[PDB]
């Protein structure tokens, strides 16, 4: 259950850290730009498989902040992962030598990292660790964690809460505590959805004071 | 031949690169600590074995400054490392548990307290090469830039005939270590209370070359 990374992803998280640290919100765009890819996998997928969505009928991306206990989830219903996948995209990385030169030798590399796909180590920017919940149509739910130095999968003890699809949370580090203010996150979210086709909702009040999903794009 | 940080190992390196951020030449202090307690090891296991000598007849510390190459060599003639030990002791980690909560909660002492001063080595060097010889083993290398870590049975055979030599791969900041002066004074500053002699290759003047006592 428990994985080092590998040599090569251990690099790209050093260059991605040092390379932004000066424009550390942009995690946000990273984070929201994969949950569309994500999205746009299953649906590619359910133009040949018929029960492609039986798991969860909508194509979405829910955003929530929890002061109290100091997270940040980002959830989204495309194809997730399996445990072997999680184990390998995310532990694991497959014209990587290059990119690397090039992340080195740029050392604006915010343009490098969104080209490659690389975008969710940034993650490691704002968050003491990251938590990835994962429910594939080929699989069962299971959980990924990780605070940089390592990682481990597990069977999700809950059970399949997802139907189908991935959370990403984030345990943020003390000095990225603004990004659990909802103005933040909805001026955020609302800039870096502009160009996203699928509809993104954040947990959000209104005037008694009632929660709800508000969409932002 | 490839090899992962104990992840314990990674939080540490960490801790320590953080922490003496801001003195760094305290690397020197705990290589040479370090090279102090090898000999200590091996002087003590001569005690009851007449052959422990047998491979290098000499106790001493040599430290090699190369300048053009970038490099800066600790040498000793210590007990040695065989390829499990490499591995062992330097890519896993001991009341560690504690200890990273004490580290995390000056931390210079600490760390020569807990005898994990090697990790400083990051704190100057891009890349930090171990070349270790124990009695029973054959010489190997054990190298790192912090990311991975990988052994390698040494190609140059028995150089050492018994002993470590620490190779850093000195950071393009850290080149001020890499001056005669300043290893000479660093060196003379940490030995002073080291029992075994400690060498520093260096010149006199036309311009010779020759292993000077600093200690
Ligand atoms: C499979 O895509 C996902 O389910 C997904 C998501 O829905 C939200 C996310 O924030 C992320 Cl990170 C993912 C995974 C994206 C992916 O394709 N995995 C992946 C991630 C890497 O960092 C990587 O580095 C080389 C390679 C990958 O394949
Ligand atoms: C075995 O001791 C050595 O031969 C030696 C040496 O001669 C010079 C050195 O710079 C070092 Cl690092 C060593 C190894 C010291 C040791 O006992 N191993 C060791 C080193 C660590 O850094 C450590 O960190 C948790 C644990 C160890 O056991």
């Amino acid at each position: 259950e428990k994985f080092a990374f590998q040599a090569e992803v251990n690099r790209m998280m050093k260059l991605i850290i040092n390379s932004l640290y000066k424009n550390k919100e942009i995690f946000l765009r990273e984070l929201i730009s994969n949950a569309s890819d994500a999205l746009d996998k299953i649906r590619l997928i359910s133009l040949t498989d018929e029960n492609a969505l039986a798991g969860n009928e909508e194509l979405t991306v829910k955003i929530k902040c929890d002061k109290e206990k100091n997270l940040l989830h980002v959830t989204d219903t495309g194809v997730g992962m399996t445990r072997e996948e999680l184990v390998k995209n995310l532990g694991t990385i497959a014209g990587t030598s290059e990119f690397l030169n090039k992340m080195t030798e740029a050392q604006s590399t915010s343009e490098l990292i969104g080209q490659f796909g690389v975008g969710f180590y940034s993650a490691f920017l704002v968050a003491d660790k990251v938590i990835v919940t994962s429910k594939h149509n080929n699989d069962t739910q299971h959980i990924w964690e990780s605070d940089s130095n390592e990682f481990s999968v597990i069977a999700d003890p809950r059970g399949n809460t997802l139907g189908r699809g991935t959370t990403i949370t984030l345990v943020l580090k003390e000095e990225a505590s603004d990004y659990l203010e909802l103005d933040t996150i909805k001026n955020l979210v609302k800039k870096y959805s502009q160009f996203i086709n699928f509809p993104i909702y954040v947990w959000s009040s209104k005037t008694k004071t009632v929660w709800d999903w508000e969409l932002m794009n």
